[PDB]
């Protein structure tokens, strides 16, 4: 068993995450976008990239965004909606949070939303966090609506693919 900078270690390996620029340092600390997330499902879960199509109306949401493929690919599996249907924005730009991932980790596994849980998530989240929170993915005392750690993520990430046999 297997610290947080090992699972990072196993999960850069595996292609899943990638580290940045200059640097060898995983900086756990800090947040990620939408759009990093989305490659960080696709690769997680072996989906297939989607070139040439662009479902949403986000600004620099286009051919020249080296996100779309990742992003199409969740949104063609269920995983990803974006955050409003009406104007089709998915915000790729915005930080992932605890509750989203959780969202997206739930879905990706086929577990269980828990009808009417009790927690400080948002409300169309609350179902999907106690059954992130019960997985082992997220810590109940995690803050739903906070931006999630990279830490946070690797954790997450690494116990979901666990869970893939
Ligand atoms: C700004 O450079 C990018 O940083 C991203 C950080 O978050 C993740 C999910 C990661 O794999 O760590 O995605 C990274 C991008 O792939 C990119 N990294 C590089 C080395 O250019
Ligand atoms: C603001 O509405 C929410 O946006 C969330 C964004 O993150 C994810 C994981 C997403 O599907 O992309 O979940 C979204 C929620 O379902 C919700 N979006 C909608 C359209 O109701």
């Amino acid at each position: 068993a297997k610290t947080t900078q090992e699972k990072f270690d196993a999960l850069k390996e595996a292609g899943v995450f990638s580290g940045y620029p200059g640097t060898t340092d995983a900086k756990l600390g800090q947040d990620m976008t939408r759009a990093e997330f989305a490659k960080v499902l696709v690769k997680l879960f072996g989906l297939k990239e989607i070139h040439g199509q662009y479902s949403y109306k986000d600004k620099n949401y286009d051919a020249k965004n080296w996100a779309a493929p990742f992003i199409e690919a969740v949104t063609a599996e269920g995983l990803m909606q974006g955050k409003d249907l009406t104007k089709k924005i998915f915000d790729f730009n915005g930080k992932i949070t605890v509750e989203e991932a959780s969202k997206t980790l739930v879905t990706a596994l086929k577990l269980e939303p828990v009808k009417d849980a009790q927690n400080k998530a948002t409300d169309w989240a609350k179902g999907y966090f106690e059954a992130a929170v019960n997985a082992g993915l997220f810590s109940k005392d995690a803050n739903p609506k906070a931006n999630a750690t990279r830490a946070q993520l690797v954790e997450a990430a690494f116990a979901a693919d666990e869970m893939s046999k």
